[PDB]
């Protein structure tokens, strides 16, 4: 394990959330295996197979909740394993890693674009769209709907604690899309004026439940109370294979100082705990479609996305062990 | 109109929200009429009746949404008007103002205490209580339940944009009550662990709808989804007489810089608007009781609170015009 | 029983529905007792008390469902009975009938006006209002909201079988109020664009259930699904005293030829029955306020309207027996 | 483009709705391509491929909402295209069109029959069935349930504006099936006495939403409120492929004179608009099964009907362009 | 405290549930004070006031949940206290106790009869009525509806653990009323065939919640799911004054051997606990009316029953302390 | 048809419910065909094919509702038919029956184990689990969750009329799992303290509806009201193929003396009927996942379980006719 520096820097960027968003974290991790296999000072295949195994674990142990990341690594390492176990020279394996990781990064970019093309068709001229957090897939939809000539207006929820709504406001604002910026608490008060909800996903489960930024479940709840469509924009690599076998997705708890700043937090009584769930889970009865690069589906056909693509891997162990 | 300084300082403190909370704003305004009538350099009754009329308008025009304030002024000025129009000397009227405003301030303090006594009886040993904002009435309930020996734990929602949840956390924390501090978005994720919701009110309407800090409606929604009791703690002067005759309560929109700080806000594109509703409206089907100083009621008996106390005043004009 | 002609002509106009609408039917019936007592060729009091008793029964037996009618007659005949049983000359009783029936007709006109004043305050500039049938009380609200300067637009449901929506469209259209005319089936499809529902009542019960034109219950249902306010505009004489003692309101079934025309109906197979309920019942959980001349109430305070006004009469028999 | 007369006459019959019902419109259009290819005075293949392309567009541009029609044309023209582009003589192509259009017409008739066989098994002896409009598939179910010996009774909703319920009443009435005929507004009032709802479809979407005659959504709503099964009877060619890629189905607005007759309509104020949506959309949470010729499915497996049959065509363009 | 034997025998009969039903327990307790004051060997008033105080506590401490019992004692002892504290001879006080307890027993019998008269008017010819437990008030309604000529059929739920449904089946069966007897679990399966639910109450609260035999809440839930009316039949002395001041009603837990017999229970592992709540609480949103001797009310007007009758006593202490 | 004794004894044990539980009944029936083919005194193949056909019908006609049983027989007799109709000697066919029935019994045992492995992953440390009846699959989940180290506590509903909850309490109690034993009526009162519901199935339909012990539907209802997960544990052979073609599952009505004992029942009036449905049907909107040996699915993917495994058999007749 003579792991390159960039693998470590990616991992610490993922953890700190300097690199964030579940699509991007997955491309960043595939990027990090790519730069491993390129800069490897390795002589044998069996030495390279060890390096990528180890870089895979490092990058897996960063953040648990977005399955995009585990699937990026699997899409690389399923292939690299089958090459090694069939028997391949140094520059063949090195290639298979760089070329698997090339495919995935490209595939992600295609999927996000193709999601906007498909999602925008469900946005109508004049629509007010409420969103949450900063999702590239979700934003792909709104952009495309604006480019088509529809006069949308987007309500951006600020998305505490990490303020991702500021990112989202600035990004849409600067494509010409008008934005209304509200605190998260104001989501029911403005649900009446909203015509559609577009939000993203970190993981999607067997039964169609959507794991996504904290607060997603509440917006979906009140959307459902007012009969406003909740549409989840999500690449197929966001769907969670392990949930097919009864696994619950771990909900990451991030540092309390994101909520109350360190300087302030340390002055507070011992008998206040600050809890910081980064995600919540939204049931499928509150979601209208999931928009993927293969199409619109009801949330309940999550299980079919998972069967046809990821199901074969579950009788096997993980491909970096 | 030779209005005293303290009336102006109260009014600007109310507007800036250095004085906040609907019970307190009402006692602050009654306090401000009291210090007018004491420091008046007035010779005639008809000169005093003008001063208090004018101080009444100043204090009314501060903030629209909490009806506690209009009712504090009415409780003073209904009486002061009936004295003047019956015919009373300078020091008789001066007294009637100081002594009406004495009664109200005391009445408020009694009511809040008596609300805790009544509300705490609905809190059970071991309960987790979710609250919102900073409400003295609500806090009166939690305190009393702690003093009775029940081992509660309170989830405090941070209550953006003005961070009132920090006030609430520190205040309960320092009575020995453990606190769990979450962002507002995390309210559904923690509704499962919550046993009761206790929140306050700015206005309560004819039909039982509750106007309260932005986000109240969402917590009540999900509480109702999980069958957790929403209990609203509120003095009878929080109920809104004008709504008996079809008036909708005005929902105050406060400065966008409370949301995004000035320094930051001015750098943002012109095509982002920041909206800041200070309140939302929660329907009566999502509220289990309202706890007042006269008792528990279903939300629908709001109309009876209003009939027996404030209804007589509605065929008349306002008592400072 | 030498009953005047106008009593018979009113009764047949009420039955055929040439005179319709529950407020109007009640004023028409009070008008019919008035013209009895004026044109009476009667010598004794005891002869007059018989005539009005008999004209009361005739007018009661026209149509069962709108309680406005029974209450108009009661408001006349409670008084006329107490005069006779105390002992009064011919022209005293004659007067008491004409002057009770004067009061009621005036009271109705005041109430309807005062309902519009109170209801319009719940209509906001820009609102789209969905209505049903032709209700003078409901229309009073929309008119007043237009006169105040609000730019409303009203969706009129055609209101089969008797096409009352044509009346409603023409009446609002000709006050300058724009109208969108839809079939009754189109009510959910357009509930999303609707901001408020304003409808009237034939009877309101103890528990707050609203009896009104067939189709009211469905509009209220879907309004509730979309969280659009259902507001029922209704005079206090629309509330049903007998329901306080467990009586269900009879739902009138009118001639099948209103549905399918005679010429056509007679050609159809024997094994098709055409049913024609004139009314349906809408539960109080789907109604937001009832607007009356005394004020806004939650539907559940129906029982209080009934207690304070009509309850005393229920230990007694009917005042024309 | 020397298009035969019958293509034009079919198209104008489809538009006027002299030919109506989504199964029938699709067989009428396949019938119209059949009579084109038979009566063609064409010398070349490339001349015939032009004629059918042009007759296909004519018949497609009639009415947008029922996808049965586009799928009838596709089932013909997918095949005729593959013959031409492989290379086939005049009488080979002519045949492929006549023989594709033979298959479809037969397939439709089989499917409708087979739907009744499958649907009737969900109807129980004594059931009251509420229906809407005139659907051959729906009627196939009720007929078969009657033939099996079950003593049903059908509530026919009149189905304004075009009165399709008259068709439905007469058709069932004349198979011995008793019918109760109500206005559309009366659907909740009679939902309590109803045991099952059987209705048809114009289009069914990816996510399981059902597009069908205006008023379907309301009946389904109240059915769901009372827990009465809504069963949608629909051939697989009713399902909408384009919705797999995010397309919303266009909802046809038909002439306002269907609602208010011309003679009458022209006398009305300019400021009344008459809107006439021919269809509405019913969400899948309000539908219990969809009965197709391949079987019962939950509405959410719409996406699987679409994947296995129509999905291959969506990477391609339309087969008449 | 030379307490008579019959007071002790009543108390042990109440505890064992040989005397059961909340109306009856209250008449049994009033009967027990009556036989105290008649058989008293007391010389002074102050000796008699002690005896009845002590017999009152004995009878209060039997079973907590039915408030009928506390109100029977209060109706006796409010009066007996006011006599003593005004100053009355032995045979005056003795009388006031016997004559207060005479009134109450009679009042109960009138109320139950009058409840059937009022409730039966809401039962329609042909109705299937589901009931629970054995309630005299509820049974009063069904009897009266049968006597009026309506052809009802009653579904009796067996009402574990104490099998009260056997009592109910036999009692209705023997008035000619047909009965269908089901286990409690079968209540949803038969809710579709049910037209009305009639059940009784032990306590009714300020906010309209109904405490009644274990299982009431579930029947009410599914009734509400199917839109079947839940009607609660209950005397005004069933309503709970203390809940006006925030008191929760204690839910009695009875011996586990009622569930699993002693002989059997003692053989079971130590790590099985048998819990036996005698009651549950049903929210007011699931109840359609409460039928009392003063009339039908929505459940939310519980607070008004309590205000006008029992509210005066709550600033005072209990009248046997 | 020289049927062996054990086939008859199994059948009468199945009917009496000495052998019960839908997994077990299916293994008992496969066991009974196995012992037929082993003890057959048959000379020809065509004689053996008759014996197993006849033993198949006997075992099918025992109890209708659990489809596990029909599928056990089909899994045996699909194979035995294809052997015979291809042409096989006595000891070849005899084997094919014994070896098909070997596979199924083993497959069942694997499936139940594998269900616990998959289900337990959805149970979390500290969970309170409510169950119903006695289901081996459900119990497999709870056991495995206990073995993993999670500190669960199970609420066992007694499950009248046949007291299966006693079986369940004793079985879990004796693996160290603490149990709380309640009557069935107490299920809502304890739903608040419950974290998960785990229950089994007799049949699962095309649309995802679950047929299971009487009372399942009610627990699922209130679970859904409180947002507690309902998870159904069920082998793939529990899913019902015939429902794919519109068949409703027959709901078995068992002897009324299970409810009220014979000795007692015969003394009761003629006009009491005792109804005893053994099962009820729970809609898929109230079920969160179904846990099978192939995985977690949303209830709506029932149709996919059925398509891939049992669908091929439905164009054919039954394989013992
Ligand atoms: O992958 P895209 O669509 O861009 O974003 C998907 C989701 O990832 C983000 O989480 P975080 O910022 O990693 O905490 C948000 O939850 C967002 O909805
Ligand atoms: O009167 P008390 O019970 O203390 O507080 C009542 C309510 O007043 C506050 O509003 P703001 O802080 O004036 O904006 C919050 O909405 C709080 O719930
Ligand atoms: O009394 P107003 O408010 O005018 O009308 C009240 C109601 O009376 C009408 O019934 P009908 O036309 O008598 O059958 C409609 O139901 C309308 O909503
Ligand atoms: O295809 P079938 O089952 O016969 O009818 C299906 C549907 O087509 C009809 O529409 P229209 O009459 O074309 O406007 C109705 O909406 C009906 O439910
Ligand atoms: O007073 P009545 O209407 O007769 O019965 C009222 C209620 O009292 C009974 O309780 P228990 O048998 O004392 O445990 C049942 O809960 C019944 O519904
Ligand atoms: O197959 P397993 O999971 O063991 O049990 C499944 C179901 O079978 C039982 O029915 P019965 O006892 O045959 O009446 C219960 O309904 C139980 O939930």
């Amino acid at each position: 394990a003579m792991i390159v520096k960039e693998v470590y820097e990616t991992a610490e960027k993922i953890k700190s959330m300097e690199i964030r968003g579940a699509g991007r974290i997955a491309r960043a991790a595939a990027q990090a295996l790519m730069i491993q296999a390129e800069k490897s000072k390795a002589k044998e295949p069996e030495e390279l197979w060890n390096e990528l195994k180890v870089a895979s674990k490092i990058l897996y142990n960063t953040r648990p909740t977005a399955v995009s990341l585990p699937n990026a690594l699997r899409y690389v390492m399923h292939r690299v394993k089958a090459a090694y176990l069939g028997g391949a020279d140094l520059e063949t394996l090195r290639f298979t890693a760089i070329n698997s990781a090339k495919e995935f990064i490209y595939n992600s970019e295609k999927a996000i674009e193709r999601i906007g093309e498909i999602g925008a068709k469900r946005i109508e001229d004049g629509d007010i769209i409420m969103t949450h957090c900063h999702s590239k897939a979700a934003i792909s939809v709104m952009k495309k709907a604006f480019e088509q000539g529809k006069n949308i207006k987007v309500i951006v929820t600020e998305t505490r604690p990490k303020w991702q709504g500021k990112i989202t406001a600035k990004e849409l604002a600067s494509y010409g899309i008008p934005v209304i910026y509200i605190v998260d608490s104001a989501a029911r008060h403005y649900m009446k004026m909203t015509d559609k909800v577009v939000m993203g996903a970190n993981s999607i489960t067997a039964n169609g439940a959507v794991i996504n930024k904290i607060g997603t479940s509440l917006i979906a709840l009140t959307a459902k109370e007012h009969r406003v469509w909740v549409m989840i924009a999500a690449e197929t690599y966001k769907f969670h294979p392990a949930t097919m076998l009864g696994q619950l997705v771990e909900i990451e708890m991030r540092d309390p100082t994101e909520v109350i700043p360190e300087e302030e937090l340390r002055t507070w009584p011992k008998n206040i705990e600050v809890w910081n769930p980064a995600f919540d889970v939204t049931p499928p009865e509150y979601i209208d479609v999931i928009i993927t690069e293969r199409g619109i589906i009801p949330p309940y056909a999550a299980i079919d996305i998972l069967k046809e693509e990821f199901g074969w891997a579950l009788k096997y162990k993980e491909p970096w062990e």
